[PDB]
RNA sequence: UUUUCCAAAGGCUCUUUUCAGAGCC
């Protein structure tokens, strides 16, 4: 009848031994798997980011807290149960660092036998008892769409029943994207919902993150640099922290006057280095003499989204912000081909640049032939030199500047960099926040150029004078101003290419120009909006360069993705209708590496530019499964855990073969910045890089210099050797994201020289392209477990 | 078997002096 106090939310349970109370959500929650492959009380956590356990009064335990004996840790995803060797106390401690740290230090604990408090998505049965089967049926089933309905209206308002799920019915679900458009308004007013919400979602996401009581280096700078460096106290574990965000920061203690800053992140953390450092760009009022007592915060901004809504609201309401021709196109319609009327230069190579193929040859001539062209690019097809010889060419057109865009800021270096290569003027535009980063072309940015900028020397002056002092007097304040905008605006009238980021492209000083010919890089990284911000400003010929296959855009909304907003432009105009035109060739892997993702993903149409002879390391003597492949899958028989944050997986026994394999390959005389490690699971690097750093068996600085990072982080990044962690084993359950093929397709193509493969083949195999990924690996012959030095072919069929 | 937990990004505002003016980073 009337539910006790102790009672599931979801399906009311009620048992000593089976309720567990949430501190956050002031709710309990029962332990039976139910109808969906996860307990209920895990489920709840999970989606409701809580992270405080609290024991019921009744059970095995009776009403405890599951703390660490060292530090006394909230989380329970840290956690772990050790038995002891005298008698049954059981002693929960932490994973890391409280293994090493432990005042206890006593002889019947020890670390090796740590195991995860939670197992298969659920409580160990002799800490919750798990519902029994009969009862946890026989009572009220619950499907996980309406428990996923029933936490979002739990979160947006904590009093919801079964009852609210569906007579409510309160729907305003957003309008899905479509494929066909008629209008520009209908394109506006589509995907303005789901700006919107991607925006409102990030600010909630990103402005509840705030430390204080911190320390502060305080170090000064000749040309107005308040330099500070401090460290996260890693209690919050957010690496938020990123290059270009706004940071507050506010003196709130009594050593000096009550101070509020504005600065920006200047240097993120590192290899061993940490200590993430700001640039403010405030007056020296700031107090440098205090250290402690420090207060900072992380207000978001909007800038990115407001410019997305005035490019979509342009694109609405001009009809010039684009040529009809591509107009037409982007909306679907039926139109006929047209064609260029460009003058075709003799020879398609680029000054200063490699000779390109055949392929790019053709790839390049039917490019400039047509105002809207796709090109589908491979991984290690050289496709920047191929996107090299396009600026020269249009340059060479003579057609007013080109503007180039790419949706990361290391993308937009590599193409400038190769585009100043060939000697073409080429103007790089920084955001403000970015004017204090180094990079390797920050010779070439705007600010840079305009502080070499000789010919007016009073605006030097009022530079370093800025730069020595604060802000000068109104009148000065406009003056230079007006000297900046007049300089700026000179340089990019005289500049025939102008590259920058796509959300960049919406800058108001970029703005009031058009251009008729636009080169947009790496689009299939972008959301469609993103990439539809630079093409407003008057594009007349539009060329994307992108693989689908390799990743798509990443959009945090979980209803912006329902509603379609991961695709990307890319994606849209190949299932218009439009072959991309793909690369042929490749100079990045050796045959036997690239000989299978070609294969599949590909339908064997990618050749191989070098031979074996060409990619073998020398003093590289490293035993093989195959001494001709030099690649192999070692099998492991781990199971996984839920990371610190809740919502990632790691695995300790693929972290111990990945180090025994690392340690390895360093004995084989493999560079230490040759070996990558690759994981898709934020946690398992984190946990990765906490037992590579701390505890090394070998040199520690060693363990240091190689490297690890998420797919999409070492996408753009090419290396000799990579190690790959799957980490995702579970009979129960899903592999997660790992069945999507554009992951595959990236982690295969990252490497060089060779690829270590580690996981569970049982549980890998339920997905079909993991099916063929294993009998491809076996048909090798190179599916090996077992010793490092005694390997042995698995038996496993699949 | 849910949908997955994964990067990158990045200064303007106010006022009817609005054909404009003012102030901030
Ligand atoms: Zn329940
Ligand atoms: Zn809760
Ligand atoms: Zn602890």
């Amino acid at each position: 009848k009337d539910l006790p106090i102790h009672a599931c939310s979801y399906c009311g349970i009620h048992d000593p031994a089976c309720v567990v109370y949430c501190n956050t959500s002031k709710k309990w929650f029962c332990n039976g798997r139910g109808n969906t492959s996860g307990s209920h009380i895990v489920n709840h956590l999970v989606r409701a980011k809580c992270k405080e356990v609290t024991l019921h009064k009744d059970g095995p335990l009776g009403e405890t807290v599951l703390e660490c004996y060292n530090c006394g840790c909230r989380n329970v995803f840290l956690l772990g149960f050790i038995p002891a060797k005298a008698d049954s106390v059981v002693v929960l401690l932490c994973r890391q660092p409280c293994a090493s740290q432990s005042s206890l230090k006593d002889i019947n604990w020890d670390s090796s036998q740590w195991q995860p408090l939670i197992q298969d998505r659920c409580f160990l049965s002799w800490l919750v008892k798990i519902p029994s089967e009969q009862e946890q049926l026989r009572a009220r089933q619950i499907t996980a769409q309406q428990i996923n309905k029933l936490e979002e209206l739990w979160k947006e308002n904590p009093s919801a029943t079964l009852e609210d799920l569906e007579k409510p019915g309160v729907d305003e679900e957003p309008q899905h994207v479509l494929l066909r458009y008629e209008d520009a308004y209908q394109y506006q007013n589509i995907f303005g919902p789901l700006v919107k919400l991607e925006a409102d979602y990030d600010k909630k996401l990103k402005e509840s993150q705030t430390q204080d009581n911190i320390t502060v280096r305080w170090d000064l700078g000749l040309n107005k640099k308040r330099i500070a460096y401090f460290t996260l106290p890693k209690t919050d574990s957010d690496m938020r922290l990123m290059q270009g965000d706004e940071i507050c920061l506010r003196y709130k203690g009594d050593l000096a006057p009550l101070w509020k800053g504005i600065g920006h992140v200047i240097k993120v953390p590192d290899n061993y280095g940490d200590e993430i450092a700001i640039e403010l760009r405030s007056s020296v009022g700031a107090p440098v003499e205090t250290v402690h007592n420090f207060q900072v915060d992380f207000v978001w901004k909007s800038t990115s989204f407001d410019r997305m809504q005035s490019a979509l609201k342009t694109f609405a309401v001009d009809e010039t912000s684009v040529s009809g021709y591509i107009y037409h196109k982007l909306l679907g319609h039926e139109v006929e081909d047209v064609i260029t009327k460009c003058q075709l230069p003799k020879r398609f190579t680029a000054q200063g640049l490699p000779d390109l193929n055949h392929s790019q040859v053709y790839a390049v001539k039917t490019v400039l032939q047509r105002p809207l062209s796709l090109i589908q690019g491979p991984p290690g097809t050289g496709k920047t030199v191929t996107s090299a010889t396009i600026v020269y060419h249009l340059a060479r057109q003579g057609n007013g500047p080109v503007l180039v865009c790419a949706p990361s800021n290391i993308a937009v270096d590599q193409l400038t960099e190769k585009i100043h290569q060939t000697g073409l003027k080429v103007v790089r535009l920084c955001a403000k926040s970015r004017e204090a980063i180094d990079s390797p072309v920050s010779f070439l940015a705007l600010h840079n150029q305009i502080r070499n900028m000789d010919s007016m020397p009073e605006l030097q002056k009022l530079q370093q004078l800025k730069d020595e002092t604060g802000e000068l007097s109104s009148a000065d304040e406009k003056r230079y101003r007006a000297l900046k905008r007049t300089a700026e605006r000179e340089l990019l009238m005289n500049a025939d290419v102008i590259c920058c980021t796509c959300v960049g492209a919406g800058d108001p000083r970029l703005a009031k120009m058009q251009f008729r010919s636009i080169l947009i890089d790496e689009s299939t990284q972008a959301t469609e909006p993103e990439c539809m911000v630079p093409v407003v400003l008057g594009a007349k010929q539009l060329i994307l360069v992108g693989d689908h296959c390799q990743l798509g855009p990443v959009v945090m909304c979980k209803k912006a993705a329902k509603a379609g907003l991961s695709q990307s432009l890319f994606e849209r105009l190949v299932v218009l209708g439009i072959r991309p035109i793909r690369l042929q060739v490749q100079y990045r892997m050796h045959p036997a590496l690239s000989a299978f993702p070609s294969n599949i993903f590909y339908e064997g149409s990618l050749q191989n530019g070098v031979t074996a002879a060409d990619r073998v390391k020398k003093g590289f003597d490293f035993q093989w499964p195959q001494p001709d492949k030099p690649m192999f899958f070692y099998v492991t028989q781990g199971q996984e855990e839920i990371a610190s944050s809740g919502t990632s997986y790691l695995n300790r026994t693929e972290a111990a073969n990945v180090e025994k394999i690392t340690t390895k390959l360093l004995k084989a005389g493999a560079k230490p910045d040759q070996i990558g490690i690759i994981t898709p699971y934020e946690g398992q690097r984190s946990y990765l890089v906490q037992y590579m750093q701390f505890s090394g068996s070998l040199h520690t600085k060693l363990y240091q210099e190689v490297e690890i990072a998420s797919v999409d982080a070492f996408q753009g990044r090419e290396k000799d050797f990579i190690i790959l962690s799957c980490v995702r084993a579970n009979e129960h359950q899903g592999i997660g994201f790992l069945n999507d093929p554009r992951r595959l397709n990236v982690a295969l193509t990252r490497a060089r020289y060779g690829v270590i493969i580690v996981g569970n083949p049982k549980a890998l195999s339920k997905q079909p392209l993991w099916n063929h990924l294993l009998n491809y690996y076996k048909e090798q012959k190179v599916l090996v477990e077992g010793p490092l030095n005694n390997l042995r072919e698995s038996l496993m069929q699949f």
